[PDB]
């Protein structure tokens, strides 16, 4: 005998599995009551997640909205319809010019697609080096030639760098790079750079070796929609994105790509078929509907005059974040920022990323560990959407400066008293009275603002 | 000038935040429920699963693996991952130290892209069952002239294997001597529209004998596998991929089993656990969905329950109860029956394309699909149990069902008959008719006569 | 102090290197005082041998006539026109419908060249399977899936097969393969079928997936230029070439391919430029100016009523070569021949080709063992080109099948008596009385004809 | 109806079977001995290379090697091809123990692409001296616009590197760099209009800094390097490919020499051998040409002798002191000098591409040929010595060869004076010229003064 759908079917989480439900409690617990650094994360709205957990997992819909293959989707199609449509609208596209596909997956998908409908396999793509602050998705090979990155296994990829000295992305090398490699694409955008991007210099470079340029904005989109950063629209043929990071979105993915006429022969852009018969059917099974539903309420959001507050905040957080590390001497790369994360150079102190992150980690303070200027990593990457959307501005950053100050210094105790290898300052955190405090009143700082996507109120813990 | 406090963005409802969305998956909510759907590859999950889905996991960035992640802050997250591991070796019934699978797959699809980039390199051959004749886009697919569509004949080398042409079922002798001069390195069983279980035996056989690796797409039948209502591919199978929605009833997703330990023959052992791993992450995919991976952990769970077996030996009769209906009313189907949880409708022997035939069944809100035939316009339709019977529908239900298909392709044929055998003819039916009128009433009627897993019928809009 | 010029450069072979001088007379008379009947082989004349000898070897000249990197060309460009010009005559092809290349430095370089020319990097290839009676530029890899044939390294290949029964192309299963595998490019043509090719079906096959058809002629190229076989010209696109082997030539390729206007859109063939620049400068370096030269010899010779006698008497021998092997019960595969060659299975008589091959070559008998209907190879191939280059006519090919007759049955006595195994075999070869008989009156029957090349009345040996 | 005699067709000279190109042979041979050769790839063979080139070595099918062979009746084939082997080795002073070659290559390209089927896959990258700075085809290359033009840059993924732009030397550093960047698989070296030696040591050195191979392709060299008077590539290279016509002075064919045996700093041995012996046969070619086999043992025994070692200074010494008396005048040769057997003049100086100057030699019977300059209308020519010290020129030989190309470039620049810069315009000063008449008659009357190698001038028709 079948169970009821009553019992299996419309029973609550919390009853039919206890388990998974307590995770989920422990894990909100978590979120809301450390300090969240990574500057690819965020924390999604309420709304967001309501649409993401709904009905519309159940719905299989491959194809293109009006051109699918199975029936029942007239409602499906007015979702992601009107996804597009709010894409086009958040980043200020006009829809004779531009068009978006919503179904990736998530980012790295997106890139992929992207790759396979403008590019052969084993093509040229030159994107910016893992170590100067770029993406897996970029390409990446070992030192040995192991093929580490899908995009360097099916095509051929070799980076540029930033420059050694300043930090900053060195233009002149990209050019010469790109006229002896002859990349078939060149994509910009990255994951670890503190500084905004020159699209119309990109532009130029891929002019003049014939290259497609793309632009990859995973971390920074929420800044361009708002237009708190340089636009890539503006200079780009390919714009890919997650959803999620500084869009506050779903887990998701989208490729904006141009339409219409060319600029100067007489011809149009050939890019809209070749994206969508790339994600769907080449790549791709039925998209997943939850996720497109979820983006267009996060898309909608994303318009309003209230995020265009947030990305404004999320940058002045982020330089006075900065301002005060420079301010205790501290290194970073660049020396500020133009963007949502600061690159703090740790060489300078003599410290190693990985051993700042693990006792920020012991205070639910969460960095990452990241190479500098394209260089044991030398640095910490710390961003600032995930506070900034709990509703911390510049003194509640200056706040977690001086946490970060905290954490620095007695990573510097231990190492001066127990050594510089890694097993000899792992001996320092052993019930460290220390790093016990600053855990204290780092969990009684972030306790004391609010949280999107769940009620505190409510939490089990 | 200001932000916006956290409560008015972060906290609303979205029933406020953002009503026109709210609509439609409220129209959509209805649309599930006042129908009747037979898409073979539809089902609907639970309201646990659901609630895992949207939840505060999708605020964590995980890359990696449980206990080797790029990120700090992973504490509760490697153990909704790990007891999810844990629970799909349980709910297939594999041994820890011969098996292992991976739960960060996006769907399906990223699941199996991301098994072929693991064992092989670019252009290495495949061999899948052929798209015409029930296989899937995924495992390799280019049309007569020469196009590769599918990304799998793309990056790889693919070549198709079929059925017998005039039996329905797989030609498995025509299977050994494609892959003897072909020399695939990868052979991939499991399909999309088969009605039939599959021999993994002889499939097993054919890869030792070429020097293939076996790889078993389980998509479609995965909750009957896990259910051990067909034949385990576990047992023959190098490597076994799936979707987590179909018939499993979970959410949106994908695994990569993989076999562990100890190869039967020199003393060698299996090689797949780090290159799947590593495939995933960090080659192919960025962070996991953890949201999906928590509602995944949730619907295995719900998978290794005593009524989900009920399930799933229901969800088989009820394709059987529904085929045996139709030939009762002289309809063919391919290979004669099902042992599984869909039927292969053939319509040519009534002059019908599957087209016409799907086109009036949507107009009543029944959903199937058209679907080539024999290895064969459509002329067929494809016809899947798991979802009604998620809905609580048994034998008789099914017999219902098919009556009501039964007056659908009625209906098409009296339409054909006097309009005539072109789409611009048939059209001509479908307005104004009390007959369909009084069919979708019929379907909306019999269809609202059941309960509906996910959310409360009790709370709809509509 | 250098040498003068008369010392090193003047001075003759026998003299400078007595030991290679001493070797290629040995070798001299190993080919006068034999029983050649490897069907790839012949004997040139002595007017190809001194162009092929001659200062031409001193000339760079990459580039096509006309069309050169290096001055000094004016008599290169005219052997090379001449040698073009005698190439389309020899094959009886109009100038307006076809050109040659005749640059490579041998067929299977013309292969790969042509191959470069019309197919990208792992498109597919069909070609006659190795074991069915095809050769290693058509495509091989092993059971174990090694790429061996750098056209299955570089491309995809898939071979079609002889029926098993019949040992003729299986045209019906040709197709098949053809339309579920869809090659580029399909090949015909081989090197152990000992029948006619039906290029008007190759035709029909490629025209229904889609594929180029290529003809490699190398084993019957003199036949089709004396039209004694079936005309590859008259349905493929493209036709490689050796031209030794049956043209009786130096050792060189050439590629044929149509050009003008198509047959039934309204456009015309695309093969020249492509089929010249794969040659150079994608693949080769100068062509070697003393085969063009000798080559062209070669052709005019192709072109003379003594070549096309010639032709007429290789496939009257090779009929009464084989007439008279199955007069005796032997079995040859398709049960005769239409070419230059025989294929003998000799599984019905419980042996090995490699047995029959390795006791032949006791007696200066050379021939190969070969597979038989596309399966230790079960038969050898016999050809008559090089016998027939030295005059020999049906009554001589009579007795060498006498021979051939012989050699096999002293095989068998060796086998009954001290076993089927090839270790046991070799016994019976050592001190064989009967063996040195036979090698014995083969060298007397052989010492009874002319020779080509060089004049035997002259020879150190 | 009958069959010509084999007296008839078979042993008639070439004189009477085929007249016309017996005259134009005759004719190339008159070509070659009455005006100035300086193609720094041409040389003159011996008349002993030339009878072993056209024999009937030609008649012999011997794919495989030695003592593994596909047909019988090798016996003498097998013993030629083995004593070519080593010959090889001894003229370049190998150990057998440290070092193996394959001779069957049928020219210096078909050599390279062998050796790189042998220790690479399909699309691995390589590095190779770029075209433009002197380098080879075959050692990768596209345009600007991307078309890929070398095989090598078809099968394979290439990635050039320079000379300095203004010295003109190879920019070592500028290679290490790229090197690390790209990480070939193959580092090539070696090149075609390359005026100085090579550093291997720096070469091995980068090689190992990123995990590549490093192959020399010595073509132009090659007879120096027997010879000991350039550095030599064997000390540091894996692999080494040559012609074997050009400085070598043998028949036109290609060689793979290869590293055997015990591996530098684990306890490893070089895997070479066998990979190359099978890539040439049975990958890429057929049958060896037994002919340019025993023509090859004949040079390389030619090669070992103490006369081709003072042929060898002899080459190097008539470039410097070419090149001495060119700057002389004040012309310029790229890095001032030679360090082996061809200069490369800068004539961008003068304002004259090197079109024009190739273009009026030749019309007085000078061979040179327009060559790119420091990297970069090409702007250069290039200057060889080895053929003309094949007929015994020597240093005051080679200072008249600098006068008349001097009296050359002079009669280019009253040219281009006179009828302007333009080639339409240029090609009005070479018609009806009494002093480039009087410069042909100079140096035909010159050239007439010195031997010739391979066949006699008392017998030409000419």
């Amino acid at each position: 005998h079948m169970d009821p759908v009553s019992v299996w079917g419309n029973t609550p989480l919390a009853t039919v599995d206890p388990e998974i439900h307590d995770l989920i409690e422990k894990e909100k617990r978590r979120q809301c009551r450390g300090i969240e650094l990574i500057a690819s994360e965020n924390f999604t709205s309420f709304a967001v997640i309501e649409a993401l957990g709904s009905a519309l997992t159940n719905k299989y819909s491959e194809g293109m909205p009006g051109n699918r293959y199975y029936g029942g989707n007239e409602y499906i199609d007015q979702i992601e319809n009107l996804c597009r449509s709010r894409a086009l609208q958040a980043f200020h596209l006009d829809a004779q010019s531009w068009g978006v596909n919503v179904q990736p997956y998530s980012g790295s998908p997106a890139n992929f697609a992207a790759y396979t409908a403008v590019l052969n396999p084993h093509d040229r793509i030159m994107g910016l080096d893992l170590r100067s602050g770029g993406h897996l998705t970029h390409g990446y090979y070992t030192s040995g030639g192991k093929k580490i990155s899908a995009t360097s296994i099916y095509f051929e990829s070799l980076p540029y760098k930033v420059n050694s000295t300043t930090g900053y992305i060195d233009y002149d090398r990209l050019e010469e790079k790109a006229l002896d490699f002859r990349p078939k694409l060149i994509i910009c955008g990255g994951s670890a750079y503190p500084r905004d991007w020159d699209y119309k210099r990109f532009r130029e470079v891929a002019d003049k070796c014939g290259a497609l340029l793309l632009c990859d904005m995973a971390h920074t989109s929420g800044l361009v929609a708002a237009q708190e950063v340089n636009s890539p629209f503006e200079y780009c043929d390919i714009v890919t994105t997650t959803t999620h990071k500084s869009l506050r979105g779903p887990r998701a993915g989208m490729i904006f790509y141009r339409k219409g006429p060319k600029p100067p022969e007489n011809a149009v852009y050939d890019f809209e078929d070749k994206i969508n018969f790339a994600v769907f059917p080449s790549l791709q099974g039925g998209p997943h509907n939850h996720q497109i539903g979820a983006l267009a309420v996060a898309l909608k959001q994303a318009a309003s005059p209230g995020f265009k507050a947030y990305a404004k905040q999320v940058k002045a957080n982020a330089v006075a974040l900065g301002k005060y590390l420079m301010g205790k001497g501290y290194s970073l790369v660049t020396g500020g920022t133009e963007n949502h994360l600061v690159l703090w150079d740790l060489r300078p102190l003599g410290l190693t990323g990985n051993k700042v992150e693990k006792l920020c980690d012991l205070c639910n303070i969460t960095v990452n560990k990241n190479a500098v200027f394209g260089d044991a990593p030398g640095g910490v990457r710390i961003g600032a959407p995930a506070m900034t959307s709990r509703g911390l501005v510049e003194k509640d950053f200056e706040q977690i400066g001086e946490f970060l100050h905290r954490a620095v210094t007695l990573t510097l105790e231990i190492q001066k008293e127990h050594g510089k290898l890694l097993k000899d300052f792992n001996k320092g955190l052993v019930n460290n009275k220390a790093i016990e405090d600053l855990k204290a009143d780092v969990e009684k700082f972030s306790a004391l603002f609010d949280m999107p996507g769940f009620l505190v109120s409510e939490m089990k813990y």
